[PDB]
């Protein structure tokens, strides 16, 4: 469409926060994603050489709380950025990679009816 529907901040928050909470509820799968990757603490100094645009659950939560999303696709894009970052950097045998794959399955399931409700 050429006429982008306007979403109120609280409309986006009420619709989308339950899908973020569904990711947070995955335990242990969400544990590596609840805070930004700290490459120095984690002993992986090559991280920012590979991941140019970091993203995590706490950043997305803050963006939802502060009205930084004007439409739901922006929120979906940030969640997918988090996923694609983990699938890019981590080896396929690693816990973070397999945990990412589980979160993406959960997010796909939860986000579909919500995007239909938002129109
Ligand atoms: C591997 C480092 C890393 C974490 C992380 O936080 N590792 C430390 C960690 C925890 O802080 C809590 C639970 C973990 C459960 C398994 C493996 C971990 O490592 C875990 N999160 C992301 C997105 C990455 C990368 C590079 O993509």
């Amino acid at each position: 469409s050429m006429r982008k529907k306007i979403f109120k901040p609280e409309e986006l928050r009420q619709a989308l926060m339950p899908t973020l909470e569904a990711l947070y509820r995955q335990d242990p799968e969400s544990l590596p994603f609840r805070q930004p990757v700290d490459p120095q603490l984690l002993g992986i100094p090559d991280y920012f050489d590979i991941v140019k645009n970091p993203m995590d659950l706490s950043t997305i939560k803050r963006k939802l709380d502060t009205g930084q999303y004007q439409e739901p696709w922006q929120y979906v894009d940030d969640v997918w950025l988090m996923f694609n970052n983990a699938w890019l950097y981590n080896r396929k045998t690693s816990r973070v990679y397999k945990f990412c794959s589980k979160l993406a399955e959960v997010f796909e399931q939860e986000i579909d009816p919500v995007m239909q409700s938002l129109g």
